[PDB]
């Protein structure tokens, strides 16, 4: 024979009696107790728990939880011998337990920029009690902005409800990268029991800003022969993701081996530095590129324009040039002339010449001598190295104290500290 | 004085003459000749190149191309000493030279997905020539399907034309991940020179793609008391990205720790196997579910539901479970009767008991000795494990041969091999 018990009842509960018929108490010993000579059975100081008996632990849903219970009937006139009979309790459930989930906060990873609709699953709740009595609801309780951003959804597919954050906007890490909402449960039962989680939206990081420079172009001077080491110039550049989307790589973009040659470009700092001969007489200006690059999968990219301007030293020796012009010509370093047809006519055309510039390449510009020539204006311009002059006449003279004739001219620049040379011309006679 | 002469004319090509007033050349001496007496200039055997001279070399834009010539008038009535004069031929620039890409195959990488609008810069050509003569306009060449993805813009900015692809549409790396179009690079001359290059758009790989199971869902029996290592079950997914994008790892996602202890998953494979003690009457099915996970950056998951069925093994001995009923009670395993009151009254009840499943738990019941009782059925169902027998009186007896009851039940199971189980009880009298 069966019977409907509620599960917890307080002590000595009467459940039921002899809709059949000493009785005595064979089995179902801990939680129950008969009465002799009625046959009316009653709870006990233990009481029954639907979600403590061994009897009903693993039991799918809705299988029904029964409690086995032996009893004899040991009187029939003092002649039969007993009779026991079957007995089955059925536990029934009551809402003695809270819906609960395993953390009290659950905490999701969001990437940037997902799609508005896309789903994410939370941690479901769980519920030791059965049927309607076990999980029922979730809402999601929110901040008014976080509100616009966050949907709830639930899913019937797996007969158990698996709880799903929608997203409903655009999440940007840079605006804001921290949400808070809660998570309450509910269960079925009346009254209903709840509970509440924490759940933390974490937006994660996508490498979706590229590097920015300081500057978008970038000027320096640099002096002529500087020493292997000496800082040119720091690019730098800015990204505003996080980690390795927006740690930074500076290599040379659209730079000439020459340039390659006398620079070089430290990948972390950006700091460019002198590791060849520089020498503005072969390479007044260097222009180049340079290319900031994040450590993302994908790398982003950007490039700034460099111009280093080469600033000059007095490092070259001015250059006297002697040649002849007309019929006059030279030879080996001399020339011929005899019985001058006038003083004032020339046996040189002389050019003096300095590779620096400015101050450092301005000429003076001496005859060494005691001889008959001097230096005369052939050029009609006051181009300040490239001077061109005569070497002509100041006396006549005749064939008897001549071919003895070396004049030998000496130039200096006006840099700091000065440089000169010495060139001469023999006229034999 | 000065002159205009384009680059590159043929052998005696005549510059000009006097515009002024026997004439020397003096300096320009391997890019020119002079006539005596009438001082008209032609051109030599060494052409004037434009892009050659090292008069000319840094120009910037614009700044005019000269080369450097003096000739001498040394006839003055043959009285006056020589005039040389200062001269200019400022060569003329002529489109002698094609626009060029630095390799002939260029190569970008766009990522998938990347917005409309995106811009990435392509590789600059360059033109030896000045002016007009010099790059002049940007074309894309392309296949159909390329044309609808693919734009070109170019900007004026940094005064040096940077070319430009634009992204028109939506690229999927899945779908399609490898582009070809041709960029032509031509210049302003006329005829006009132009040059092209195959540019290669590659499509890179976001992790745009989540894992899938091969099954949602996932069944497997596995026998009881199994050996360390047995394969249950291989757990399988599928990721349509790429690399660490589309390499997976499996771990336990809503497994219990009971679970956790008899089972061992393994991340590559995705193969669980046994690492603990399985028992059936412990455990009867193992529920989980199980986590796919790739190595993207953002790791994106499935999981699948598991449900393992434990089969039974014959490893429990039935129970023989001997008690008192009504009035006769048992004590250290003996009890009490004298001058019975009838046969077929009963001393005891007895159940009889096996924890395995359905064979393995079937049970034959048997009483050893020569002694007057027997088993009868007190209960009113078949109940295959569960058999509530009295042992009750065969013949009645009286208390001169008797104090001597050791009454032996034995019971065996129908498994194979078959278990067995003996237990017993004395009646004094
Ligand atoms: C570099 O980046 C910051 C943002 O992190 C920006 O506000 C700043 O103006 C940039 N440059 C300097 C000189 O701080
Ligand atoms: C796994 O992935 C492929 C695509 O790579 C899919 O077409 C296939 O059907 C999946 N499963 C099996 C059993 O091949
Ligand atoms: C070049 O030579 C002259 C002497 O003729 C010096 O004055 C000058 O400093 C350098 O030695
Ligand atoms: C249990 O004991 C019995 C003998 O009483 C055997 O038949 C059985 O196989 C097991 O040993
Ligand atoms: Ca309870
Ligand atoms: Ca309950
Ligand atoms: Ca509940
Ligand atoms: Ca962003
Ligand atoms: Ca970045
Ligand atoms: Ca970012
Ligand atoms: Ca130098
Ligand atoms: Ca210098
Ligand atoms: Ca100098
Ligand atoms: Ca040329
Ligand atoms: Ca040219
Ligand atoms: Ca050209
Ligand atoms: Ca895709
Ligand atoms: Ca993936
Ligand atoms: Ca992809
Ligand atoms: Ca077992
Ligand atoms: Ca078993
Ligand atoms: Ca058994």
């Amino acid at each position: 024979v069966v019977y409907k018990v509620p599960e917890e009842q307080p002590p000595n509960t009467l459940i039921g009696s002899l809709a059949a018929d000493l009785y005595k108490l064979e089995v179902g010993a801990p939680y129950l107790r008969v009465d002799g000579k009625t046959g009316d059975i009653f709870t006990t100081e233990t009481s029954i728990d639907r979600e403590g008996l061994r009897e009903c632990q693993n039991q799918l849903p809705g299988d029904p939880c029964i409690l086995e219970f032996e009893v004899s009937i040991t009187d029939l006139v003092q002649n039969g011998s007993p009779r026991l009979l079957e007995g089955q309790i059925e536990v029934q459930d009551i809402n003695d337990n809270t819906p609960n989930f395993a953390s009290p906060v659950i905490t999701l990873a969001i990437p940037e920029n997902t799609n508005i609709g896309s789903l994410f699953p939370i941690p479901l709740a769980s519920d030791r009690d059965a049927g309607p009595n076990g999980v029922a609801s979730y809402e999601l309780q929110a901040g008014p902005e976080a509100q616009e951003l966050f949907g709830l959804q639930v899913a019937e597919d797996q007969e158990e409800k698996q709880p799903q954050l929608i997203v409903m906007g655009n999440l940007d890490r840079e605006r804001w990268d921290s949400y808070d909402l809660t998570i309450k449960v509910q269960d079925g039962g009346s009254p209903p029991r709840a509970s509440s989680a924490l759940l933390r939206v974490t937006v994660l990081d996508t490498n979706d800003n590229a590097p920015k420079f300081e500057r978008p172009s970038y000027e320096a001077e640099l002096s002529e022969n500087s020493p292997i080491g000496h800082s040119v110039i720091q690019v730098k550049a800015n990204d505003s993701d996080q980690g390795a989307n927006a740690e930074i790589e500076y290599t040379f973009h659209q730079a000439p081996e020459v340039v390659r040659r006398l620079l070089r470009l430290d990948r972390n700092t950006g700091l460019i530095t002198v590791q060849g001969p520089v020498d503005r007489e072969d390479l007044s200006t260097l222009r180049f590129s340079v290319l900031a690059k994040d450590r993302g999968t994908n790398p982003k990219s950007a490039r700034a324009q460099v111009v280093v301007t080469v600033k000059d030293m007095n490092d070259n020796a001015p250059t006297i040039e002697i040649r002849g012009i007309g019929l006059v010509t030279h030879q080996d370093g001399m020339a011929n002339i005899s019985e001058d047809v006038a003083e004032e006519t020339a046996v040189a055309l002389v050019q003096v010449s300095d590779r620096d510039e400015g101050e450092n390449a301005a000429v003076t510009c001496v005859v060494a001598g005691d001889v008959p020539f001097q230096l005369r204006q052939a050029s009609e311009t006051g181009s300040d190295s490239k001077k061109k002059y005569f070497l002509q006449t100041t006396t006549p003279l005749d064939y008897e104290k001549v071919k003895d004739y070396t004049i030998e001219i000496v130039a200096v620049d006006s840099g700091n500290p000065p440089l000169s040379s010495t060139n001469s011309l023999k006229v034999q006679v």
